[PDB]
């Protein structure tokens, strides 16, 4: 962008200013009437100006802080909160609803800081609970509350001690047929993580939100799945809470996400709520950047990057990047084997119009040399790299380094520098994908028992161990020919077949400890239902799995059915048209199929439940005949009014008692 | 440790005698676990955690020792 | 265990006024008088808005007929001008 850009910039800023003073002028006199139609028309323009100048192609930024600067230079920002908290307002709740609008457009960082200065916090936040009569309403209330969590650390911790959050959740578990109710939650969700403390964070854990933010990552609408990604990855990011999310699998609806969008075209779907993301937003999000953090997390931020990045070119604001650093970051995850992470960093800096830095595949035994020397030498292992050259070491040879090797070929005669290598490979190992070779997904097995064990598979895999033979190794083939040493990564090797002689039998037998319940639906409309009822089963301590992550073409994971024999109990959710892909399906190619052909196959404790709109198929003879006996069972009717009832029955046929 | 420890071993050990929190990183690093102590040998114990002091090891056996108990 | 945080906690969970009524509820002995003054003062280590809240309480009356009623503990002077 250009200096005579900048100067364009500067006078359309001063001259729209100008004009935007004028006319904000007008409508805070309509408000200065104080009659309702008056006010109700005053703050509809103001919300009209507000956005169309966030729409502004590039001065919208500027522009909008400039008004946001005039509003309490003017008065007009406290007058408008002064108004908005009046109980009075119940006079016409419009007054209330089109101010409020105008407080939401104008929450930037320094009016919210204004907010707090002048204490109005707390006023604000009961008077947004009482913002509930409608959707609208409930959407504002939303918003406003997810714009107050955009503040420092203790006002966020503060305002969890109104229990917000609980009504936070009843409004969208009240009205889930807004997407727009879903984005101002999962919004406020975002926002109040990345704006507080370890405290605060447990507080909001203890309010069970891993568990609705798996609802909210399952609900169709992008930017709902956004901000709970957004959300969970802030959750992720610590140690002591990865396993609560674990619970929650909301992780696994995370890069599944990111992958079905391109940060690009998602910032342009976006940008009407992208207007007002902030640099100290920012600043908070680039500690989900760092090489500690999980894979999810850091392919979120950096995709999230790549968004930021779009977003502040057409601002002309990528500075912003360099100022807090993060184009570091960026170049060190474009430079890692978190490759849809690093996909995204190398795109975001391309938007940037930054260097991308040589990139790595989770392929690693696939390795050239040049990879391996690429890698050595970012590990800070520089000196070595003529060596590695010289022995001509690949992505095979670098899986299979002994200290040995390091010491006599690679001439590496610290022992500390041996240790600390060796612990960089053992990382990557673990890091690696092996799929290029494992036919028998040993790695997804020993993934099961634990990560930790794929440091063995590429010996094992290449000294020709495959899932089927585990069960037949000693404690010596485990110890020598799968180098095993650690005698404990030997024992829980062992605590798998000291349960059953086969795979499947093992991991079933595992399975039934993490799965009480299986849900099956169908996907394009059962979806939001199916995990609501899988959020509320969660909350009440059962484990629940579901098909809700999608697979690609084909290739249908017969583990499911696994999961299903694992499980207790299964759940099918009956839609509108939810049997109907099953009509004449006698060859079982319907996925919701073959689920209930297996809950059949195991009894396990069956439960239809109905829509509130279901209807069973007009020809039961089109159903198949080994799935078609449904059409006799009780089940479940929900009503999305009497949620906790129907719960209270699916809980009633989860305990065998109806079914 | 908590930086690390999931599950409190370091806490566990304290309690159980503060010195033996010395032991937790190696036997972490291990991968062990506070729930795992209980399956431990004195063999794994020595060689694996590198509790090669037998009164160290037997101090935590203690802990081993007594961490149980119509018609 | 009046900490910041511990005074933030009672602030947080709103026990404040509770907390001040039962200090003045606290007066039936020299003893009683002290602790009392104490946890007025302690509460009084909390932000402009929490003192002026429980300025609406008028403790400071209290404080005064405290120390009034019992100047010949050194520790009552003490935890009244604290």
């Amino acid at each position: 962008m250009s200096n005579t850009e900048q100067v364009a910039m500067m006078h359309t800023l001063k001259t729209k200013l100008s004009k935007y003073q004028a006319m904000m002028d007008k409508a805070f006199e309509e408000i200065a009437k104080v009659e309702d139609a008056n006010i109700i028309e005053g703050c509809t323009i103001v919300r009209k100006l507000m956005r169309k100048v966030w729409n502004t192609p590039k001065v919208s930024a500027d522009l909008a802080n400039a008004l946001c600067d005039y509003l309490r230079d003017r008065d007009y920002f406290d007058k408008l909160i002064k108004m908005f908290i009046s109980p009075n307002t119940a006079a016409c709740d419009q007054v209330r609803m089109e101010c409020g609008k105008v407080l939401e457009e104008c929450t930037s960082s320094a009016n919210l800081e204004y907010i707090v200065n002048k204490s109005y916090t707390k006023k604000i936040m009961i008077v947004a609970m009482k913002l509930n009569k409608t959707p609208d309403q409930q959407r504002l209330s939303l918003s406003l509350i997810g714009n107050l969590f955009k503040h420092s650390n203790a006002v966020s911790l503060s305002l969890i001690e109104t229990d917000v959050i609980d009504h936070i959740i009843l409004t969208f578990k009240r009205a889930p047929e807004c997407p727009d109710i879903l984005r101002h939650a999962a919004l406020a969700l975002a926002n109040i993580l990345l704006y507080t403390c370890f405290e605060g964070k447990k507080k909001i854990i203890q309010k069970k939100i891993p568990e609705w933010l798996f609802f909210l990552a399952s609900q169709a609408d992008d930017v709902t799945r956004y901000y709970a990604c957004i959300a969970v990855c802030t959750i992720v990011s610590v140690k002591e809470f990865e396993p609560l999310v674990r619970k929650s699998d909301t992780m696994k609806l995370v890069e599944p996400f990111l992958q079905v969008h391109d940060p690009a075209t998602f910032a342009r779907d976006y940008h009407k709520y992208a207007q007002g993301n902030t640099k100290e937003w920012l600043e908070r999000l680039l500690p989900m950047l760092q090489p500690s953090r999980r894979r999810e997390a850091r392919s979120v931020a950096a995709f999230h990057f790549t968004l930021e990045a779009t977003i502040k070119k057409e601002q002309n604001k990528l500075d912003v990047f360099q100022e807090i650093g993060a184009i570091q970051a960026l170049k060190e995850v474009a430079s890692s084997p978190d490759e849809v992470a690093a996909k995204f960093a190398s795109e975001a800096l391309t938007v940037i119009g930054e260097e991308v830095p040589y990139k790595l595949a989770q392929q690693v035994p696939g390795w050239t040399c040049a990879d391996v020397q690429y890698w050595v030498k970012k590990i800070g292992f520089e000196e070595y790299v003529e060596k590695f050259a010289k022995q001509m070491v690949d992505g095979d040879l670098l899986l299979q380094l002994t200290e040995n090797d390091l010491k006599h070929d690679v001439g590496m005669i610290s022992g500390l520098h041996r240790k600390r290598f060796l612990r960089e490979l053992q990382t990557l190992k673990v890091a690696a994908d092996y799929s290029s070779v494992d036919e028998s997904n040993l790695d997804n097995f020993l993934m099961g028992l634990s990560p930790e064990l794929s440091v063995y598979t590429y010996q094992m895999l290449t000294n020709g161990v495959n899932r089927s033979l585990l069960s037949s190794l000693t404690d010596e083939m485990m110890q020598n020919a799968c180098g095993i040493t650690n005698p404990i990564h030997r024992l829980k090797l062992t605590q798998a077949f000291e349960t059953a002689k086969h795979p499947d039998d093992v991991e079933v037998a595992m399975l039934s400890k993490q799965i009480d319940v299986f849900i099956s639906y169908r996907r394009s409309t059962g979806n939001q239902l199916a995990s609501l009822i899988k959020v509320l089963l969660q909350l009440r301590g059962y484990r629940v799995f579901i098909d809700v992550d999608k697979l690609y073409a084909g290739k249908f994971d017969s583990s499911l059915l696994k999961n299903i024999q694992a499980a207790k109990h299964f759940i099918l959710v009956l839609t509108p048209n939810s049997l109907d892909r099953l009509l004449n399906d006698d060859n079982c190619e319907d996925w919701v199929h073959k689920e209930l052909k297996c809950a059949f196959e195991h009894q396990k404790n069956i439960i239809p439940i109905f829509d509130t709109a279901f209807e069973f198929p007009t020809k039961e003879d089109q159903i198949p005949n080994d799935i078609r006996m449904i059409t006799k069972y009780n089940g479940v009717k929900w009503v999305h009014d009497y949620q906790d009832a129907c719960m209270a029955k699916v809980v009633r046929f989860i305990t065998g008692e109806l079914n």
